[PDB]
């Protein structure tokens, strides 16, 4: 009941450009009013598997969205597949889909949905991770809370890079952040 | 009833609660969550008025940093000469605070052995945490947030946030992305 | 369960990088369920890595501090960190019994496998930057890797490196926070 996650195996669970082209490893642990989060990404096939910006100069970013309903349940338009996201049990998931995880959602007062009122940057956390664990291959991970439509809550990960990478496999080191919880 | 003693915070609203250069010119959103012997901290800043609201280093090249101080007495109570106001610094209840001002929060204070006050002893850097946040959420607008534990005088404990930047920003509003860190608690 | 495993927070050397007890690694691990919240800093007090001068010694650019653990999460004697004051917290010191089990504080083996024939993924690494002497123009990279050492069941390795040409700069750092997925 304290951790929502993807399991930490290498089985693809995520669709960026094509079905199951990636394994998003995400762990959300509820430390009361904050969620401690840990994330990494392995792209296993398709467009973002091997970066070559000589061949493809404008392939410089992509986005992974987790959309949740009023119950904190994952919506199927999410890039992360529903079968792969649940409370922890051992090194696996519970075999039954969870019904409520409002306690893990980003707080809507802290991180309001888009509206006509002033939009503040505090709903974003920036980090840098490294491709293949190499220190000279940074990519930015921008995490944004509750800015997607078609949901009550959202966490989006945008991965972008400014270097011209040539035949670099897109699999990442791990980043930790936190966010304020809905309840 | 539903009072959260594991979290000291400013609330997550955008109501100004902080004085940098003039009364209530900013909202400091600061959440301290006690994970036992460590405090998990989440911080952002919105400046809404005065000198640090709109930065222009073409107009004012000297305006490059400012500091926000939280000073605490022996019981972990926020002193009135802090930049943050006492009115809405308290234990969490829902998205608001508990009804009455807290009297004890020693378990949220930074550890005085890890982070000693100034003295004759050698001063170590481990009482500082550096992070970079981004103005307006734009990746080409970094500013440095330097957090320092227990280096202020006239208090038992302190947490100070220094914000600075080295770029020459032109009409860049000072409102930041969020940054998470932790520190060792006093108990 | 919600406990803290740490080095104590004094500045007494507890670590051997190049010579005996030449450093104080201050490391605090706090179990928040399936994740360990980690907080780390380093003070080198003596020896090869105390005062860096890359004008006279341009090739002195990195060093490594290893914590090796057995199947019960007990620190092994050949780790750079000494066993004497690595233990569960009591006040500003430690419990009086050296711990027997801390498997719940160990890096998860499925998330971070031990070296093998299989593909080594980068997710067993965390990168951060700390600053020498608290000076904003003195960065150094702290690279933390999980479960990549041999002769143990679990490991946490800190590699400290820098790319600036430091001239007589004392290696003592600001603090860095990270987390990792817990075995249990
Ligand atoms: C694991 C790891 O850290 N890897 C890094 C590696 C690694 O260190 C080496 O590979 C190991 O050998 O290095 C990477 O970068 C090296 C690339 C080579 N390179 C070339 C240059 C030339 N510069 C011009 C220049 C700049 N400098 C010195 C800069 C001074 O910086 C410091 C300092 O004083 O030393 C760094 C400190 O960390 C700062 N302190 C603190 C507390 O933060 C300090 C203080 O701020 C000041 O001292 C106070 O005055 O400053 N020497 N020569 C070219 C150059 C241009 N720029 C600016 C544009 C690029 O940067 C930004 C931006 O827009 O401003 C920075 C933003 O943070 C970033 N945004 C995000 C969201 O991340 C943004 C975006 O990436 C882009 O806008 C695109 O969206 O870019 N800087 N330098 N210098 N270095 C490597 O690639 O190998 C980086 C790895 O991360
Ligand atoms: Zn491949
Ligand atoms: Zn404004
Ligand atoms: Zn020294």
């Amino acid at each position: 009941t304290r951790t929502l996650w993807t399991t930490p195996d290498t089985s693809p669970n995520c669709t960026i450009a094509q079905d199951k082209d990636s394994k998003l490893t995400l762990v959300l642990t509820k430390c009361g009013s904050q969620i401690l989060a840990n994330v990494s990404l392995i792209v296993v096939a398709g467009k973002y598997h091997i970066i070559n910006n000589k061949t493809n100069p404008k392939i410089k970013s992509f986005t992974i969205k987790l959309l949740f309903n009023k119950n904190g349940v994952l919506l199927d338009n999410s890039n992360l597949g529903k079968a792969y996201w649940n409370f922890r049990s051992g090194n696996s998931n519970v075999s039954t889909a969870y019904e409520k995880a409002i306690g893990f959602m980003p707080n809507l007062v802290a991180y309001p949905k888009p509206s006509n009122s002033k939009k503040y940057a505090r709903d974003i956390v920036y980090g840098t991770i490294y491709l293949g664990g190499k220190p000279d291959q940074p990519a930015v991970i921008k995490t944004t809370f509750n800015q997607e439509t078609g949901c009550e809550y959202s966490i989006t990960f945008n991965f972008s890079w400014s270097k011209t990478y040539e035949n670099v496999e897109f699999e990442t080191t791990s980043f930790t952040f936190s966010y304020i919880a809905q309840e």
